[PDB]
């Protein structure tokens, strides 16, 4: 094949992953068949035990792999459907290698990092690059890229394996391409390329050499500094892009698009893409970057959530709203709401807060609860479903709200105050959800119900299954392990209640709808794990038309 | 003695010579005698054909040694005279170790950088942070800042002699503080720290170890982060400084000061500084620094020089301006205007941009013209010459307004058309302005003027005379080597023009002072070489004063 | 405690285990209580699968746990009986880590090389560092050895472990000797010191410094260039120690000893080492290294092995033997006969080999048979065994000899051509000796029978019983999985073939002792393993007595 390692400058969270996915999806315009590698440097076999602070929004896979978030970057740039092992490790790696040594497959000799993890690393390349992606199409071209920054003790064996693979592999088959920092400080005022030079200085010392600079600055840079950069790094000054802080991500591959990474890219591998051809593909996202800055309407939508304080820790939520913004042609404006800035606790402490964030939380024409784990916050769910349910506005809730909802209705409408989770109280004589882990192998439901599974829609008109297109079954990505207490079904029936969509033992109510609101879902899966740019979520698409109130008139 | 590098970090430009100003300043205020050395690795004797576009404003010191920036930086922080000496360069370094081999001192050895090299470097370091800097007080510790970043292979030979002298002079008599980049890109939302990561560990593979660690952003950072550099660069959390982007730099010394870095530097150095009594001395520094607050009354000055396009080609005219301005009690507001867009030739081509510039000129109290070289943009000098005379308005002119002054006056009003200056038109039959360069060995004026010479005043009433205190004579620090014609020296004294200062000879006019103007005093040395923060320079007060109005009243 | 690092220089197999054996039997004669640890950066969990040639003789401690050779080293050196953990290795480090990642004890943090990896390390030196070695007396120095040279990648997490540890513990207690590599090439003529630079200098680059550095050379180094190295390197010239290529190794602990390698680490540590009382305690090897020079007797011993082409694939053998021809006060004189020249298949091939080799044997005052692996070469043995049967010449076997011998007993004795191994011949109706894998999780004898285990003799006057000091049972280190076959038994027995010792289930067989001959015992364990050099293997001491025919004599 034809690989494209995408190494990292001077710090990380530069755009690595931005800019392979927008080399991804120019190879996929201009016809090719395109897959991805994502290798994190760390010692974790998944992100299974993850928190969102450390990098953000675990991704879940059709298979049930918790990955990291450009594992979702790629699938929502290129509509593939990416694999457990499209994701390196060096945890996976080395018990890897060990399991091997350990069953005798070195017979009689010292398994030492060169060679054997890097003919490991090498190996792993090489078998998943042509796993099928998207049916039965085998890849033409491998989108590696390489986490963490140049330099680091962790990325040493990929480092010095790439460096051997790019003369195992016939040099004319494997670019790379090198994402840096250019700083502008603001008290001297012009931008600086020591840190550049130093990063592919670094670069060097280990033996690659970098076939594109992507200079990733905050405002354009002149040609001034493209000349230095060009100099003091020894590169044609047509292979030194520069990417400045862009309004919406759908312009990054027009602006490399437009600097000629295609004639580059068609040069360097011999990919022979018919450029008179290649004009009239990549139009989807100059439609979507226009509609980007031509809408002006202003819907505001509530996001109530517990780790709303970096913005990364809802990238699904956040970009599969947008999706759904743009489609419907109105202007996003979101508001992260705090859940614990909800309860009477700060009341007490900080009312000033709490009534900051409560006058936050009224004035927004919806409300979304996402998902989560753990008891903090879990309350500020709760009165925000109340808040929702008593006041006529649209609400979501993704499988936590399923929870948060039901915990609600049964507590202020059956006036059960002992409702809870049994995770938050377990000593509670109303449990209205309950764990179901009867695994002990994983064949039963068990443990963390990981994947894709089967959601059937049980009789009964529907909003959201109009919403779906009214089909039997949909298939989504469950990530829970509770359920909801299955001897509170009827008593929650005979009211306000519904219960649409389910699976085949009908013992996992997974879809609720009340009556009489215009807009109550919340579902047990998490529906944002599946949209794309060019095709936004039922659910999300649900929310948005009845939050500027026109769901009735879409559904018309 | 007891040494401090100054080492730098991510970039330069970073700070490292306001931060050994600061030690400096808070050193002598504790009652100690400091010294400075600054050290460029280019390849330079010395900065006398630099660009003011390299690194700006080549300055002067007393025995006529063109040097970098940071030694006026050194000087107007510590009030210091310091010599040739204290600059080191790689050019100054290797021609003195070529003489001694050449010459033999080297007596049949294989001179190499190490040890030759080092040696030569730490024979010259402690050699000059033993000449008598004040006067005759022999110094007690020396400020070394080391120019470039760490990594440079321009910078190898000091990092290595440096890290053999911390061994040579008794490591309880050394200290290294690392003033290194935190960026905040505006895309991710997050202090980054491994930029400084990396810097320190480069500098930790030279041998060098941080004492210090001065983490220098544009926001103040969080606890977080101080916490993330101290574990991963192995410093005690009390030994990271943060110094964001103040306002003015008098902040600088106070803002490190109030994180003990006196107290950390009395305990690592054994400096025995009186705390019960270093508490009354630095308190015209927090004066200086809350009069940069507390002052609202904008005035505006026009500066109209070539170079303004960086904000350093000018630093010490702007430093020169801003201590007049704090001495006044008025608040700078400084516009650059260009030289080149005032003549007829922008007229013809960019009339938009003549007619601003020419706006930005007529609306504002003062005009200087700095000096500078060359010919592009001298008739714009002249151009605003001669609106400053007809329209009352003050200027001051600094080595090169006394030229395109007398130029001016010349033309305009005795109709030499035929006027200008042996470098612009060399075969004129009227140069107003002609060479001296008679030296043949530099014991003649001859070559620039360069160093301090005697300045003694002519007889009569003059008000730059009266504003330097009414003295018979003044040393000033001369660039030049052109002079007025002796034989127009009466065909413009009997107009409007004086001459008032002079040298000994009384063949060197360089000091003009218009009549009936209020203000158009011009200069042929360079005054704002001698301005400190708390004495400013005579010529820059009284275009101030004269500028909002005041100078008569300040006179009385 | 107190640690002391142990890298290496240029090469792998300068003398870094030598060095750290000599100052663990330093600080034991002082008085303290030594440990050791190896960390071997291989990813292997133990050498239970590796090859002789690799590194050589893998060595078997009293858990069973199959170590490197260095482990025997240090048990030779020190007196004492380390365990599983005093071996570190990448692969259980990573293990450890991984499993503590899968099983939630980082509870949701990003589990990276620092520090976690490198804080498994430093717990792992801490907690075995403690562990008593030698009954109950706690440790006091740990000789930790790096294996490797200091520079390889696989090395590169414990070099940094180690430049934490040197803070976290107090610099005071930890100091670092650099064993490196002094070339003297013949061309040239003059030794060399570059490398020991180069290594030095990159040792720096990773933070530590060399407290030692020991200069291992071939000839004696003059003074000019111990002045080199102290220069060049940055230590004092007391504190650079040249150990050249000694006769025999119990010298390097006089020769360091002797150069105040006592006096610099009572300094350098603070051990409180009374010298006063120091003097009478470094006897026995001073006794040692002078009979190592004052025998003259030459008594031959031939080996006839497999892996007889590097010099450390017997390594215990051959210092088992020197240790009783030491006791017995002769010299010794080994030849290494490839046990596979000794068959018709290259009397047809290399008839003048054959005869050479055979004649070797031929003029040999004793043979001896050891363990291996595998069936090549196994009728070579089968061939010296019969010789030395018919021929009336000792022999030892060490539990493969002691199948090589009574496969041959049978062959020739009852004519059972049939006979064999089971792993040799599965399909033999004559097993002459079968496997015992029962285990199935290793309670039964099943897998090989590793650690120590009870032998006792059975009844009967024995020459190898009485060589023990008559006791009724001794333990021995066993890496045997096969056996006897129990229905030979008698067969055998009714026959020039006893059994004195076995286990207490009296089902395994392992010592065999023919009658009629000198000398030819032969046992299932591997005796060697227990040798130290003041008390020798009491088989291996009575082979070199009945070769040089003084059994008898002795034993009365
Ligand atoms: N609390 C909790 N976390 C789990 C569990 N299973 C997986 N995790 C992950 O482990 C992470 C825990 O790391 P933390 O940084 O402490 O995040 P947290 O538990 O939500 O704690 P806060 O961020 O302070 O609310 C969570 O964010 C989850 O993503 C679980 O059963 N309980
Ligand atoms: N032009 C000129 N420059 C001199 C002379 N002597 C010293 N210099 C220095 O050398 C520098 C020339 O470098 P340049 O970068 O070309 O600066 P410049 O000559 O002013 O040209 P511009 O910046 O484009 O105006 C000047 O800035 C002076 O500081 C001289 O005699 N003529
Ligand atoms: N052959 C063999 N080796 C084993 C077995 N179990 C452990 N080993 C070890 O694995 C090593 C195999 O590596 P090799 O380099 O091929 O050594 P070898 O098998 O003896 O082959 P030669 O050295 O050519 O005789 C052996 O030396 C043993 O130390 C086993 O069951 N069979
Ligand atoms: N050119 C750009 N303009 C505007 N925003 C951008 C640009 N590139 C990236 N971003 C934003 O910056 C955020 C971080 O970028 P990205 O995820 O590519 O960092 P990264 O280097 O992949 O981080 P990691 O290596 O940890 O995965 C993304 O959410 C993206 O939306
Ligand atoms: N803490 C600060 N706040 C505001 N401005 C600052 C601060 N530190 C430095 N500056 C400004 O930044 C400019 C450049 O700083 P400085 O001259 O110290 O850089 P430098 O590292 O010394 O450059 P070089 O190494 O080339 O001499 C100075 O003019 C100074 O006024
Ligand atoms: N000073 C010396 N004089 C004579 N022989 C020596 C000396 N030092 C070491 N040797 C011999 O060299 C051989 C290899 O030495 P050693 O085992 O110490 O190497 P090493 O560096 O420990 O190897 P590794 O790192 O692979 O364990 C040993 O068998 C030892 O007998
Ligand atoms: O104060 C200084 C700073 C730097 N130098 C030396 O002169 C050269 C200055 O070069 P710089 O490091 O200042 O900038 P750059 O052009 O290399 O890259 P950017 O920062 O613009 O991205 C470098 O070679 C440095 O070693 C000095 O001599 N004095
Ligand atoms: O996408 C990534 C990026 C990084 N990593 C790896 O996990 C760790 C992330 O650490 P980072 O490099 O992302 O940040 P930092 O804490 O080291 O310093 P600052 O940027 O905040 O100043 C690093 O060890 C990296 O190798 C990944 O596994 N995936
Ligand atoms: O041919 C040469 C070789 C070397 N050199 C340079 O002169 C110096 C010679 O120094 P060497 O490298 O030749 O020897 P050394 O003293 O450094 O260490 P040993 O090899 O003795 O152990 C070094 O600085 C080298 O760069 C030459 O100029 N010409
Ligand atoms: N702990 C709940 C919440 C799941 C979620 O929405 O994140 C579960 O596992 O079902
Ligand atoms: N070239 C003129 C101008 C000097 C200046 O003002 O910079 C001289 O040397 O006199
Ligand atoms: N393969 C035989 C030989 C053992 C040996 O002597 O090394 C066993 O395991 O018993
Ligand atoms: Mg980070
Ligand atoms: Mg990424
Ligand atoms: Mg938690
Ligand atoms: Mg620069
Ligand atoms: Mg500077
Ligand atoms: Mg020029
Ligand atoms: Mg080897
Ligand atoms: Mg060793
Ligand atoms: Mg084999």
């Amino acid at each position: 094949m034809k690989y494209i390692l995408v190494t990292g400058g001077v710090i990380s969270g530069v755009g690595k992953g931005v800019i392979a996915s927008s080399f991804g999806t120019l190879l996929k315009s201009c016809g090719l068949d395109v897959t991805s590698i994502k290798i994190d440097p760390y010692i974790n076999i998944d992100a299974g035990t993850f928190s969102p602070y450390e990098h953000g929004e675990v991704y879940v896979l059709d298979d049930g792999a918790e990955v990291d978030l450009d594992l979702g970057n790629y699938e929502r740039f290129l509509d593939v459907t990416l694999h457990r092992d499209n994701n390196i490790t060096t945890g996976k790696i080395y018990k890897l290698v060990i399991e091997k040594e350990r069953t005798g497959e070195y017979l009689g000799k010292t398994v030492q990092v060169v060679p054997h993890i890097t003919d490991a690393i090498q190996e792993w390349v090489e078998r998943v690059a042509q796993t099928p992606v998207q049916g039965s199409s085998k890849p033409q071209v491998c989108i590696v890229e390489l986490g963490g920054t140049i330099g680091d003790i962790e990325g040493m064996p990929f480092v010095e394996a790439f460096r051997q693979f790019q003369f195992r592999v016939k040099r004319e088959n494997f670019c790379l391409a090198h994402v840096s920092l250019v700083p502008l400080p603001k008290a001297t005022g012009e931008p600086k390329t020591k840190p550049t030079q130093s990063s592919v200085r670094e670069l060097r010392g280990c033996g690659l050499s970098p076939d594109l600079i992507v200079c990733r600055s905050e405002k354009p840079i002149g040609l001034e500094v493209k000349e230095k950069i060009s100099n003091f790094c020894h590169v044609g000054p047509d292979q030194v892009i520069c990417i400045h802080d862009l309004n919406s991500i759908y312009h990054v591959p027009l602006l490399m698009e437009q600097n000629g990474v295609i004639e580059y890219l068609n040069e360097r591998l011999q990919l022979n893409i018919d450029m008179s051809k290649r004009t009239k593909c990549l139009q989807q996202w100059r439609d979507l970057a226009r509609r980007t800055e031509t809408v002006r309407r202003e819907v505001c939508i509530a996001v109530v959530g517990k780790y709303t304080k970096f913005t990364d820790s809802y990238a699904s939520v956040v970009k599969a709203l947008q999706h759904a913004a743009l489609a419907v042609n109105r202007k996003l404006e979101l508001v992260f709401i705090e859940s614990c800035l909800l309860e009477e606790e700060t009341l007490h402490s900080e009312p000033s807060k709490y009534h900051k964030e409560w006058q936050k939380l009224c004035d927004s024409h919806g409300i979304l609860v996402p998902g989560g784990f753990g008891s903090r916050g879990m309350e500020g769910k709760i009165r925000a479903c109340q808040w929702a349910r008593e006041n006529q506005k649209p609400l979501l809730g993704i499988c936590l709200g399923l929870q948060a909802a039901v915990i609600e209705f049964a507590r202020n409408k059956l006036g059960l105050k002992d409702a809870n989770t049994t995770e938050i109280d377990p000593n509670t004589a109303n449990a209205l959800v309950i764990d179901m882990p009867e695994h002990h192998t994983g064949q039963l439901g068990g443990t963390m119900r990981l994947g894709k599974r089967i959601t059937v829609f049980s009789d009964g008109p529907s909003v959201i299954r109009q919403l779906y297109g009214n089909p039997k079954s949909v298939q989504e990505r469950h990530r829970h392990r509770y359920e909801v207490n299955p001897k509170y079904v009827h008593l929650l029936e005979e009211q306000g209640m519904r219960f649409v969509g389910t699976d085949v033992d009908k013992t996992r109510m997974e879809i609720i709808e009340l009556s009489g609101h215009p807009y109550f879902v919340a579902t047990q899966y998490h529906p944002e794990y599946l949209s794309r740019p060019l095709k936004p979520s039922p659910p999300f698409l649900g929310l948005i038309l009845a939050s500027v109130d026109r769901l009735n008139q879409y559904i018309q």
